[PDB]
């Protein structure tokens, strides 16, 4: 397994550049699998989930191809499964399940199994399928799919809100006979990005980015050219990046109005922020960040996505800060890690309590999840001496070349094939 | 002092119409105090909570008549603050702030203590003000408020989701220097209703229903004519008693829309559901209710006021069905009275765990929430033999001569004054 | 309603005798119903849940008398019945239950309700006296008990850690045929205080204060003389008196092996603490409190009674404090009235996170809970100006007049009768 | 990296002899650093654990070797750190903190880090060990202590029922100036086990197995002859294990005491049980297990070594059961691995409500934590079909044979290799 070999105290600064969104990517590969003509996404990160994802859509008789974009011809898909392989190592392979049954009349996926920060679910996405009109089934641990003819346009409340299972029930329903109306649906930028997505398609939707999603369905999918918006979380994590530092940065290439609640948490910790309509600029002015307090939840509201981040920040900052996480169940484990550096911190149930300390001390620690293990690359940035962070894997995933953003901007920072 | 005596069992059956929503006639009884010209709300329920609201204007310098509506003339106020009695016995009473340091430059609201069902902090509206430009301060347990000239229309993002806090913002707002953007604001009905209330006043506001209000500050509001909303928690709890006494029920004077999370529950419990524009038809079919699982959380997802009512569908339906607490938490109040009535259930944290009984016992049980305990009432009706509840007092506070509408559906109940 | 008017700040100097624990008094009392004989239970405290146990014991056709002795004689006990007002009045009403199967094979209690702090079910009462051959039913509120014959020694494993239902059982087992062994039992001093008492009156009985009490049931109890230990809570609560108005006290009739746990919180915090075989002394030396974690958890941990006030220090300690609470999820009522003092508090579930301010303010608070009661009278000797308490029904519950002590250590305070 | 194959349904029955506990040999094991003249430690089973201790041990200065039985010889004890990478494969390594300090005057161990379970800080490890007078830092990641002679006996009040921090207090104090008084220890078998070896070295200790545990300070210890006690937890399994399939079976070298909590519960499940001094007989009468209801604590609670066993069986047991887990947080891995294999389980929190299903298909799981891979692993025992189950080597660090022991039980279960 690869590892990060980090050295500091680093004043982290300068400028970088946003590449497209993990999230926004994901769903709309999948969502290719609707089209019958070639289709061209732009923006693309070169990330381990998108090669993942190009080499699950193989597997199903599609066409793919890569550089800054990504070349896909669904118009001959021929396999309905995504394997335990697949699932297993993504979990966004479940994703496959509502275009295969909307287009094809059949799709199988494998039952995900739990997840590193929580069980993850997707009884959600079965059940929107169902609504729809298609019979599910448990069989050797794959989620059977299928529908005589096409599915069938419904209202249909989510339980509770769920970025993966509008994502899927937004899909299927651009395929299907009437109106669909979703209900407590995600607001994520995302779901936006893909819906937008699925009308360049020729899609008929309405009321993306909004708690009520209508689709009315059409015969088919064609196919198009579409540029996936910029990825707020990694603009967040070099936001972070810079305000643990003391230092000043930009980020070129960012939508700032998919982050209203990070940067006014940023600003709350005494961050001098400023944006353009294309650009974010953060500045320090040498200071120590101040403790803020953070509760995450849906869109727009403070995203899970960025609380190992924000508990980094609370544990170099000034003063007592508190994190809660409602999204998550399991989403501490950098914590402990956190405190192997010299952190002071006290979890209770879905919270953690944050008393600032000067200075983080170079340790051992092990990346267990993707946002946490940036966080630990981001700790070892600004601790004393020597951090190593092992499976660093984590970081691939989510992350496009993170060792050289960071790099750029005055990190210390060595990929090792080693130990 | 006020008591229900009850005897069961007995199927609900027969037609119902739904009076006013309580809560968005608070709210816009509240919005009044920016009117400077006489104002005429229309389908205001009668309820303690209403006399209250009137009472509380009155002793502002405010001119205030009702009956089917309620007469309101805010040109003359005086006196700028909401006592420790009627904030005591009315927690909306928090909603006088707003208004008046928007359009007086100065308020004091006696500050909420401990709830039972959970505890209730207004540090969002406290916030939202101060977001605004108001002076805030603690002052022997008054929440002190005051700003030099008008209010500055801010970028506010919302920790969370509030209806209170929403409304304090949005109302204040109305008369400020610029534009407001509330992001994560709530989605209540209420609040679409109490935006458009302050639209037919002459507010600049849009966004109402979304996570992102915006509003244009004017100089100042008018007067007018508006009529409130159907009440969606009296709705459901009527549709409620329907489907957990094999009974068919009609609802008069209903809007769908505002309650598709509770009709979609009621549909996965097995009851058969039509509806119109104004109209809301249940069938159980002579059906006992099939245990289903609850997750409160805001709206449109499902209500906290429709919780109570939906944990007795649980405790008399087939199976064993959950209801988990987002909102509130400690809203189990009305479980340990129905256990005393014969019910099986356990609770673990914010979740109750219902193992479905086929048949209730009277008894005697205690009222204690406002909306909860509707279903202690419900609970007598289909219950074996009799049952009484105790300080009624409470149901009086959100329903409207419940018991007129309950015999109208066959119920035997009857109102037992002083015991 | 009766209340406290308190003036402040005031520093807490002196000395204060503990009274008997209202705690022991309790379940003794209701023991005594398996006595033959007369009996006396001496250091009986005076309180109001004393007077409501001497008249359910008569109503049962009990003798009883008192002062500082309780005399009883349940010689002719004729009646088998709790009812309803009587338990809504004091829940240890429940006690009745398992003396009057045991001894009369048959009993009748009122079943419990919803609680303020939780909801607080009596399921291991029921299921205890099942395991030991009662039947019971639940009819029209209440919990009919019987046993054909004599009650039946049986090995017992508790699901949970129970004063309540180790009293109930372990009564019960004193007069059963054979042996029973109470696994996972309470170990609360309480619990040994009351296991004394029953040898005292001829029960065999050993490891009362450990894990397992084993129970040799015999044929009939006779009667005796009892003296009741001291009051755990009275002390922790005057020691919390001492070292939040960096005062100094002395504490005579007291137990410290009861409150291990409590002094070493309050060394924490920064106490001088001395103790003597019975005797204790705190001397803050004039300093504020430092901030503390506390986590309430069975005896000998800390004891949840003592919980309201630990809150208390830390809203008054240096640094940031926290407190989770594991018995009673819903035991934190007496936070928002401590925030209406001034007071800086989050409530995160079943923790609330304490940020210490320097000073508190006179406001009006209510009472709620038989323990925050005592919380907010002591809030209100150290805060600045007039303190008005509420519905001090409460603290008459608990505490023998706890205004004549907390005079005797400097307390501005006075009972106004209702204005 | 090897994997279970697994085929079914089988029907488990027959007798097993039961191991050493591995609880109990690693405490011991690690308490041998203190033992001054060779000693042998009896029953000790073949666990990747138990090499990894030898490991540890041999890299202090320590001779060690072994077959049944383990030899050890701590005289001349060079080494003073446990290094990273054993701390980071087996968290136990904490446990030669408390002799290195005590009998050395040093010792220093690299920091645990979060747990596939949870968090699982060693704060009252190191708080107890400074109550002793150790002084102790973090750096590097390295837990350093260190004493000025000896370590001084003190009043020591456990925050929590910590069965670790029990047994490192205890170690360090038998060689302790003056009595050491640990209160609200663990009263875990394992807790008994170690101090009789530990007294069986020449110390003074009392208490052992009670809330309350007495050290009087030793001068040095010696070697001797100390036999580990049978592992509750295995017999627990193998006791589910012939449960849930409808069999019989008989645990050798079983030690009933140690277990009535699981016992009980498998009464409740409707399982004949039968116990003798040394063993234990369950017969299910071909009859289908009961679904019952369970909640970890401390012992002699239910524990939690045994909750994923008992979710299996709620998960194909006859009607609703529902399991609250109170000792870990993230322990539930094991429930979506049991729903890829078509079981019907809800999570809420802390708490899974199991909805018994009828049976269960082979499917491909992961096996994720040393407890629930034997609950996997018996899933595939009684699971119609082929079921294949991943990273193994987890049941290989607490379980001895455990394909051995099910085969002879009567499974069809292999032990697949290389790839
Ligand atoms: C590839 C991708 O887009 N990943 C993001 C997506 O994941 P993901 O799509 O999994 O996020 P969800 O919003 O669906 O999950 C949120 C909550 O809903 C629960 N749930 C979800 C679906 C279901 O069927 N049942 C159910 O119980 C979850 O287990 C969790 O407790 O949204 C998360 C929340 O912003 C982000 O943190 C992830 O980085
Ligand atoms: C008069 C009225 O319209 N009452 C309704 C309104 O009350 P209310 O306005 O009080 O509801 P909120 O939406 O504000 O409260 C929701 C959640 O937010 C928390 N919170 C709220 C405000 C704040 O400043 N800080 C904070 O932490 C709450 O304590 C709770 O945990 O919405 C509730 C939830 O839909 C309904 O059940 C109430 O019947
Ligand atoms: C009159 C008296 O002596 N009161 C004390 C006693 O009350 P009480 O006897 O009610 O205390 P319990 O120990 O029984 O209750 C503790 C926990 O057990 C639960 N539980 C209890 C019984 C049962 O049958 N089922 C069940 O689930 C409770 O609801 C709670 O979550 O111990 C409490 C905890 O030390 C103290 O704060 C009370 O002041
Ligand atoms: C090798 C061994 O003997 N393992 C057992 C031991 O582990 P372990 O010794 O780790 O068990 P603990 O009793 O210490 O842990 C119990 C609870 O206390 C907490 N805690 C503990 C110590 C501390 O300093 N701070 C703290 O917060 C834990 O993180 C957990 O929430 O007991 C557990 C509980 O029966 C078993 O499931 C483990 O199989």
């Amino acid at each position: 397994m690869d590892k990060f070999r980090v050295q500091g105290p680093t004043r982290l600064q300068g400028e970088v550049t946003i590449s497209g969104a993990k999230n926004a990517a994901l769903p709309i590969l999948f969502a290719a699998l609707l089209a019958e003509e070639p289709v061209e996404i732009q923006n693309v990160p070169k990330l381990k989930d998108i090669d993942t994802t190009m080499k699950l859509l193989t597997q199903l008789g599609t066409k793919v191809e890569r550089x800054g974009s990504v070349w896909i011809d669904a118009s001959n898909v021929n396999n309905f499964s995504a394997p335990y392989d697949l699932v297993k190592t993504m979990r966004a392979s479940i994703w496959a399940l509502g275009p295969l049954v909307a287009r094809f009349g059949q799709g199988q996926v494998s039952l995900p199994g739990g997840d590193a920060i929580g069980a993850r679910p997707v009884d959600l996405h079965i059940f929107g399928l169902e609504k729809l009109g298609a019979e599910i089934k448990l069989e050797e641990g794959y989620v059977k799919a299928s529908v005589n003819g096409r599915l069938k346009g419904a209202h249909i409340v989510m339980d509770k809100v769920s970025v993966g299972a509008t994502v899927t029930i937004m899909s299927a329903a651009t395929l299907a006979e009437g109106t669909t109306i979703i209900e407590n649906a995600a607001r994520e930028p995302e779901i936006v990005d893909t819906a937008n997505f699925l009308v360049a398609l020729g899609a008929k939707i309405s009321g993306q980015g909004t708690d009520r999603i209508t689709i009315e369905g059409v015969e088919r999918l064609g196919g198009g050219v579409y540029r996936v918006l910029p990825d707020r979380i990694e603009t967040g994590t070099f936001l972070v990046a810079a305000a643990i530092s003391g230092g000043k940065i930009v980020c070129r290439n960012a939508q700032p109005d998919t982050l209203d609640a990070v940067l006014a948490k940023l600003r709350e910790a005494g961050a001098d922020i400023e944006t353009g309509e294309d650009w974010i600029s953060l500045d320090m002015h040498g200071k120590r960040p101040k403790a803020v307090t953070v509760r995450t939840a849906p869109h727009p509201a403070f995203p899970t996505d960025m609380q190992a981040q924000f508990t980094l920040l609370n544990l170099v900052a000034e003063g007592t800060g508190v994190i809660t996480e409602t999204i998550f169940e399991n989403r501490f484990m950098h914590v402990p890690e956190l405190i192997r550096m010299g952190a002071h911190a006290e979890i209770e149930s879905n919270t953690v309590i944050c008393h600032g300390v000067e200075k983080l001390s170079g340790a051992q620690v092990m990346a267990t999840d993707l946002r946490a293990s940036a966080s630990l690359v981001l700790a070892g940035c600004i601790a004393e001496g020597t951090t190593v962070v092992d499976r660093i894997y984590h970081i691939d995933r989510g992350y496009e070349r993170i060792e050289d953003k960071l790099r750029a901007l005055g990190a210390n920072i060595e990929r090792v094939k080693g130990e």
